[PDB]
């Protein structure tokens, strides 16, 4: 609408939609994390102030933001935002941004999602957080393709990618 | 019209629109089957009395009626209608029902289908019963995305969802 840049989802979840656990990642998948890199690659992040606390450093490459109330909240090599519009503001004559996670912000940022790069993990894990619900009436999947299954990478997993149409 | 529930159509076909085989399903989708039950929970499911005999039980969650000219038939669990005027009688108030087959209930019902829920398997299987053609003029495609292909599930499927525009 008002906002020029496509406004992209980057999510992992399993079968029953979980995200996280104890303020972490359920899973580890580095294969899959690789292709998270080479996506997000060149393009603002959008993180909530929790995701980037557990991550604790800015990733390369990419303009990081976090996402918090806090007005008085700063980070050595990261950008600051307390709200969509102010993020909007920030990105404004970006081609695509990646809300990156967690479910607080895929809650903030789900009225205004034009694409989705969602991996599903074929595993149910036990988790305290969530993606939230989306109906896709009027999105079209556009890339479909099976994750790397080896020692390294111990879940079935898929990468999927779809297009809002309105 | 005159009646205010969506009628959606809830079937899976092949390559040359097969439904069934000797009063059964062709083949096995456990994962579409999945997909079906989460669709279609917590609305009516319309079924034809061959049909419903064939799967045998009420499935949970959802009103079950069956459509049979047999005044005298009665099922524990179920509702019983005897044509689409008593069916719309019986659902009058709901918000959206399934048409859930065979192709006898498919074709009563073809001239009232407002959406269309079809999966379609890429395999020509033999068969006897065919879900009836249907002019797709004034429908969009809201929803398109490949069904889960594995051991469990041994050909290639796509969930399709249309909208009748008028
Ligand atoms: N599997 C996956 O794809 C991913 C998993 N995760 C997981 O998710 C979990 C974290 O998610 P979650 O707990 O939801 O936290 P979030 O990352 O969503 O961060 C929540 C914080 O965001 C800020 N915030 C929330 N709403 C607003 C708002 N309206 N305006 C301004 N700031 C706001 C607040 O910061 P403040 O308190 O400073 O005001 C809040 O505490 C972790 O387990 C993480 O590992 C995260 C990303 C991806
Ligand atoms: N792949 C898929 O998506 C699906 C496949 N199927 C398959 O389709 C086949 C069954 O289809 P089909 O043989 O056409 O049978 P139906 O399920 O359509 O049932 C036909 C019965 O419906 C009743 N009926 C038909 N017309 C009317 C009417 N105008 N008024 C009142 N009742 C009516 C009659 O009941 P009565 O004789 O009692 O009077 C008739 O015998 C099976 O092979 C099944 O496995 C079924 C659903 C889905
Ligand atoms: C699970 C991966 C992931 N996959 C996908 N498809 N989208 C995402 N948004 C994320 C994510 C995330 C958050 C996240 C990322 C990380 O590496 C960058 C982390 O370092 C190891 C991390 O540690 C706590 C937490
Ligand atoms: C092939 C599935 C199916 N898929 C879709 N997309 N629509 C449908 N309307 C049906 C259907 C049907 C009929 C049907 C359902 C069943 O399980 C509930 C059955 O039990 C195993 C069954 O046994 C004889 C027959």
């Amino acid at each position: 609408h008002h906002h020029h840049m496509r406004v992209s989802f980057m999510v992992a979840m399993d079968e029953n939609r979980v995200i996280g656990k104890d303020n972490n990642l359920p899973w580890r998948l580095p294969s899959e994390l690789q292709y998270v890199k080479k996506t997000t690659m060149g393009h603002p992040l959008i993180m909530g102030r929790k995701n980037y606390e557990a991550i604790g450093r800015p990733l390369p490459g990419r303009r990081n933001i976090i996402v918090t109330r806090n007005e008085g909240y700063h980070v050595e090599g990261c950008e600051v935002a307390h709200s969509v519009e102010e993020v909007f503001e920030l990105c404004k004559n970006e081609e695509e941004i990646f809300i990156f996670g967690g479910a607080q912000i895929y809650d903030l940022f789900l009225p205004y999602v034009d694409k989705l790069y969602i991996t599903k993990i074929h595993h149910a894990f036990e988790g305290d957080t969530f993606f939230p619900e989306m109906d896709m009436t009027n999105w079209k999947e556009v890339f479909v393709e099976k994750g790397l299954t080896d020692e390294k990478n111990p879940y079935t997993y898929y990468y999927h990618v779809y297009e809002k149409q309105q």
